[PDB]
């Protein structure tokens, strides 16, 4: 009988990198992917904010060359690129009226095998 707040509505089922460290949602929502190389992994902090899309090349891919040209929200709780990798949604929430989606890329999670039966 308190009535908790409310969590984000829904993440970007898909993202389209238009600017270095930026991505476009499927609802005209710009994102800011802050490629943050992990100690031993890849993290692309996608922050949702209102910013004008400047250029439209592949500077981030040329510079960083980590984030895909498009993400595809897959089942479970991860984002599947179009290159040939699956990024794990490290965390997705909203802060200061901004949606910060954390994407973690791994070296193709070792194929699962039926261990014992």
């Amino acid at each position: 009988g308190s009535m908790a707040g409310e969590d984000v509505g829904a993440p970007p089922d898909h993202l389209w990198v238009h600017q270095e460290g930026i991505y476009r949602d499927e609802y005209q929502r710009t994102w800011v992917a802050v490629v943050e190389e992990e100690t031993s992994f890849l993290r692309a902090r996608v922050q949702q904010i209102q910013v004008p899309l400047g250029d439209a090349a592949r500077p981030s891919h040329l510079l960083t060359s980590q984030l895909p040209l498009m993400w595809q929200l897959y089942p479970e709780e991860r984002y599947m690129d179009n290159n040939s990798r699956l990024w794990q949604i490290q965390h997705h929430l909203m802060v200061r009226g901004v949606q910060e989606l954390l994407l973690k890329l791994l070296p193709d999670d070792r194929s699962p095998g039926i261990h014992r039966d």
